[PDB]
């Protein structure tokens, strides 16, 4: 809606794609010019990218495009599973309103619904799209404004979002059958909030992002071609 | 780290001259700080990159407002991290060179002590404790970690001796500083033995130390929540 939001778009993609390469330095005149478009948008732009963890602020001024392996990228996920088991534990200890409850529950329920009677049969697109909803209310469950941003601020690199690892060629067997322990794990989620039981809680949706890293274990073991489907992974390999 | 600007719309900020939820934009701060416009700018976008600022729809940026529950929050949140760390170091394996470089700070920290409960080299402990905290985001080799904890640490009462400052040198802070120094050793020695969950479980229960201090200046000191640089810009409960 904004051009500094319109900035962030163009900025981003080039960076994805490898236009703007690891270690390449940024500067908001040099880098408006590049994109064709006035210093004001560009300055906010390269601020929200810092935020969002794509560049670094260099000392002096100026960024810096940061550089990304895969034990960088198995690290990200960690992070947005320990914070979104905080997430979690702290909905659990602290109690959630029913109305709250009711919203994720119906989010789990939509969630069962794409699977079918064979073990493959899994609508991915559907619960790619309803895990997003489901981590979005999972992080905002106990009500606090400090948690939500922090779980949101783990989960903003590319390959670090809830539903990075499910892209639409990703579509295959291995893929879908491994959403069914990852919705067992959804629902135990929320039983753990509503039973109060914060350790349980915090240690299933921690759990449930290695759900993501197992599935990167099996795109370099046995599907590489997928590897480039993943937002920000086709730079890495 | 954005020069002057950065420091002195910082300090407005944490002492709340710029109140919370008060507008800020460019031009009218840098009138505000008599500074001028290019480094301004660049203090306003370091500002909300640290957590102090939001930026508004349409331009421009808002002070953030913070009550007790919020910074009881971000120092769940530091310790999390400091916890995510310190199991990372442990599974991992440490280098016996990074080993000798935190526990060098772990000595330094045991000479702040006397044979007397309150014999205590408190402004000595808060800054090694700094030194140590930074080792410890450091240790496992991660970048992508030693980043996600010093962001987790960057809000003023979020920081690792954010309630250690000299005017809050008393008898129950003092002595809290003995327990806390015993955790330090005790992360060191789990991560030596590459105990993951029991590293965790103590750097995650650390954090808690600045807690329990919190909820006693509330309880029995209430004049040192103002005279704590980061807390100042603290709403209470009456008025948050
Ligand atoms: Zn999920
Ligand atoms: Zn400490």
């Amino acid at each position: 809606a904004t051009h500094g939001g319109r900035a962030v778009i163009e900025l981003r993609e080039k960076i994805l794609s490898g236009e703007l390469p690891g270690g390449m330095r940024l500067f908001e005149v040099s880098t408006a010019e590049l994109l064709d478009i006035s210093r004001t948008p560009v300055r906010e732009a390269l601020s929200r990218l810092t935020e969002e963890g794509l560049l670094n602020r260099l000392p002096g001024g100026g960024f810096v495009v940061r550089r990304f392996g895969f034990a960088d990228v198995v690290d990200a996920i960690e992070v947005r599973g320990v914070m979104e088991g905080t997430a979690a534990r702290l909905a659990a200890e602290r109690g959630v309103s029913k109305v709250a409850l009711e919203e994720i529950d119906a989010t789990v329920q939509q969630l069962d619904l794409c699977f079918g009677d064979r073990v493959d049969d899994v609508d991915f697109d559907g619960y790619a799209a309803l895990n997003r909803i489901f981590h979005h209310q999972l992080a905002a469950l106990c009500g606090s404004e400090m948690i939500r941003r922090e779980v949101e601020r783990a989960s903003s690199l590319p390959f670090a979002s809830p539903s990075a690892f499910l892209p639409d060629k990703a579509n295959i067997g291995a893929f879908r059958r491994s959403l069914r322990g990852a919705q067992e794990q959804h629902k135990a989620i929320v039983a753990a909030i509503v039973a109060r039981e914060g350790a349980r809680a915090e240690a299933v949706a921690r759990e449930h992002s290695r759900t993501a890293r197992t599935n990167l274990e099996y795109m370099i073991r046995e599907a590489p071609e997928l590897i480039a489907q993943v937002p920000g992974l086709a730079l890495i390999s």
